[PDB]
């Protein structure tokens, strides 16, 4: 160990409130057990006592400024955030490879790096030959499409803003290059950010589920067309929303165009009218016109062939939904209950269905049950009746937004057989705020799962590089995360917890927490209890901590459909369209945590078919400003995408990889001839063998040394010293 590194004209960083680190040379040296720490930026940095730990080294000059983040010594977020500042600020490079993966720095203005030139010169390279590119991510798959005769899936994760969708239009660009896709799926964005995306206290325009989109080859290996499949749709908004924030887009989009002569008849109040889209007191985004975003919608729909018909169908049925959630409910006692006589919103539901006034009132308090011997109708309190309408709602939402999917997937389609295809996945990553409930629950869940199976692809090829390498490959340590997904998701987990108590007469918020206490705390480590509140758990999570409020957690898991409801609903005539959205029982008694866990597995099982590659997409602030860094946002957003954790795994293993060549031509002028043989590969054995005297920093491979972290710049300063 010794520590000879903090000497005296050693670079450090250390921490800073306004740009998190700050570089600090060294005045006096660093003597074994001291406490001090003499630096000119003039200070005396006072490390703890119990913690004893030093501020992280910076890197020598020639390592600073790598296109690859893990060809850096020290592996650490300063070094990693210095790194993508300079390169960003400096040199104007959106991209970093991170390993194997795409790193891309939202520059908040068009760049002229996407020409017919640059593709070209991409075609044929291999990966890291040339500098980091959205390109090169694309000829990987490309190329390994056509060799491996094997599907592939680019997963580009991140916060909306962040540069996403960008990325996909560029991997669909270069493909249709090499080989009218591009045009009609970013035609489509529009219509999917209506009703998918949303306003959260964080983000104006929050996508709310992730998009897979199927760019399909022939045999000739040429593009034919498109397919898009959803999934992890946050199914709780359509019915409820925190304080400050909006239910997906659309609702509001309609609402502010209620005034339009054809929309006379949804009889539309403003966006303040309506239960399903008030309750977070914000109706209208700062900069943002919806009666404008509405008209760009249908233009879209026009735009993939739904007709001016078919799309007066889905503002018919999102009326409906609005005019739903406003059906009240009197309770006749604990048991029971009923509609008002002469009820508007029901009036308005039922006419704009094309639907019995009565029948609807009667399934929306009453229940069927069956069992062997036969049947029987029941009725049902009023609050098993919110939890039915509200069910209902989701559910009619769903299958609407399930049928705008099929219907963008027919224009998209190709006749042309298809051999195969490349996936974008347009995915979120981590996401906490200081009020965190279900829904973060579930993003957060989806990407310890994204998380898990990209350290399994990456320790499968650490691997397979360790075995060409002729290192014996078991000498890889891996780290896992199976712990954190089977607390959230396995038997007597967070989510199936929250099923038995949603099933309990009794149960509520409360009970639950206790059950979460009584199963977990003390005997799970990823679990802890904030020791000032019973109504919140904490989750170790891969990339954070993160505490959730149980409030809200029971009500927004139930989801229990009633299929008298529906089969109302599946037998309207006076409109096409309803019908069509329910062309079974087990399927919709499922709460949406059990949804969630299915259409997350129907994702990873997608994934899991193909070759992965990966993109991460970063805001480096708050403004869409162009070519601007603030560090704080930088961090947390290389945190909440995984890269923080991708570079430590990496800063525990053997990252630096010099072929024998690159070291002897790096440090030829280290050695004496006396030593140097005439077998290359031998000298350096030797020559490193006395420059490092400890064996077990570096592991000598067929072509290559592997490094641990910051044995490089050890070298790189005794090169300097002479």
């Amino acid at each position: 160990a010794a520590s000879e590194l903090y000497t005296k004209y050693a670079r450090v960083w250390i921490p800073d409130p306004e740009e998190v680190w700050k570089s600090a040379e060294l005045l006096k040296d660093y003597k074994p057990g001291d406490k001090v720490l003499q630096l000119r930026l003039d200070l005396e940095y006072c490390l703890d006592p119990k913690t004893k730990e030093l501020p992280p080294l910076r890197n020598p000059d020639i390592l600073v400024g790598e296109n690859d983040l893990t060809a850096l010594s020290y592996l650490h977020e300063p070094a990693v955030l210095h790194n993508l500042k300079v390169r960003f600020i400096d040199s104007k490079l959106i991209y970093t490879y991170c390993g194997i993966v795409l790193v891309a720095i939202n520059p908040y203005e068009q760049l002229p790096i996407y020409g017919e030139d640059i593709i070209n010169a991409y075609s044929g390279q291999n990966m890291g030959d040339m500098d980091p590119h959205i390109f090169a991510v694309a000829e990987e798959a490309y190329k390994q499409m056509a060799r491996d005769e094997r599907n592939q899936s680019i997963i580009v994760s991140g916060e909306s803003g962040a540069g996403k969708t960008v990325s996909a239009k560029y991997a669909m660009r270069y493909f249709a290059t090499v080989s009218n896709v591009e045009e009609k799926v970013l035609a489509s964005n529009p219509i999917m950010e209506s009703i998918g995306n949303a306003k959260t206290t964080r983000n104006d325009n929050s996508s709310r589920f992730g998009k897979y989109i199927e760019i399909g080859f022939d045999k000739r290996y040429r593009i034919i067309g498109a397919n898009m499949r959803t999934y992890l749709l946050e199914k709780s908004r359509v019915v409820f929303q925190a304080e400050e924030e909006r239910n997906y887009h659309i609702f509001y989009q309609l609402c502010a165009s209620a005034a339009l002569p054809e929309f006379k008849t949804l009889r539309l109040g403003n966006a303040n009218y309506f239960h399903y889209t008030k309750q977070g007191g914000s109706p209208v985004i700062d900069g943002i016109d919806d009666a404008k975003e509405m008209v760009n919608t249908r233009q879209a729909c026009t735009l993939l062939g739904i007709s001016d018909s078919y799309q007066m169908g889905i503002f018919r049925i999102l009326a409906g939904i609005l005019h739903l959630g406003n059906v009240e409910f009197a309770s006749r006692d604990s048991d029971s209950c009923a509609i008002p006589p002469k009820h508007d919103p029901l009036t308005i539901f039922c006419d704009l269905m094309g639907v019995d006034y009565e029948e609807m009132a009667h399934w929306l308090c009453h229940r069927k049950l069956a069992t062997a011997t036969e049947t029987y109708i029941k009725p049902i309190s009023k609050l098993h009746a919110i939890n039915a309408r509200d069910a209902l709602a989701k559910h009619i939402y769903a299958n609407l937004f399930n049928w705008i999917v099929d219907h963008v997937n027919k224009a998209l389609h190709s006749t042309v057989k298809q051999h195969s295809f490349i996936g974008v996945l347009d995915i979120y990553g981590f996401e906490t705020f200081e009020i965190n409930s279900f829904e973060q629950f579930c993003i957060n869940y989806a990407n310890e799962k994204l998380q898990q199976q990209f350290n399994m692809h990456v320790f499968k090829l650490e691997q397979e590089e360790y075995m060409k390498e002729q290192i014996p490959w078991t000498l890889i340590d891996f780290y896992d995360n199976q712990p954190c997904i089977n607390l959230i998701e396995a038997k007597m987990g967070v989510l199936d917890l929250l099923d038995e108590e949603c099933k309990m007469p009794k149960g509520s918020d409360d009970t639950w927490a206790q059950k979460l206490y009584n199963t977990h705390l003390n005997k799970c480590a990823l679990f802890e209890k904030p020791r000032l509140s019973n109504k919140a758990f904490i989750i170790k999570h891969f990339a954070d901590k993160v505490e959730y409020q149980c409030e809200g957690f029971l009500e927004k898991n139930k989801d229990t459909v009633y299929e008298e409801q529906i089969k109302v609903l599946k037998s309207s005539k006076k409109f096409k369209l309803l019908p069509e959205l329910f062309q079974t029982s087990k399927e919709h008694k499922k709460t949406v945590g059990h949804q969630f866990r299915n259409s997350l597995h129907l994702l990873m099982e997608t994934l899991n078919a193909t070759t992965p590659h990966y993109v991460r997409c970063i805001k480096p602030n708050d403004f869409k400003f162009p070519f601007t860094f603030d560090e704080k946002r930088a961090v947390q957003q290389l945190r909440a995408c995984g890269v923080l954790e991708t570079i430590r795994i990496s800063a525990a293993g053997f990252p630096s990889r010099w072929t024998y060549q690159e070291f002897f031509s790096r440090y030829r002028v280290l050695m004496k001839q006396k030593d140097v043989l005439s077998d290359r590969k031998q000298t350096c054995k030797n020559v490193l063998e006395k420059l490092i005297l400890d064996k077990d920093k570096y592991q000598f491979g067929k072509t290559k040394i592997f490094f641990r972290a910051g044995q490089v710049a050890y070298l790189e300063k005794i090169r300097a010293d002479k």
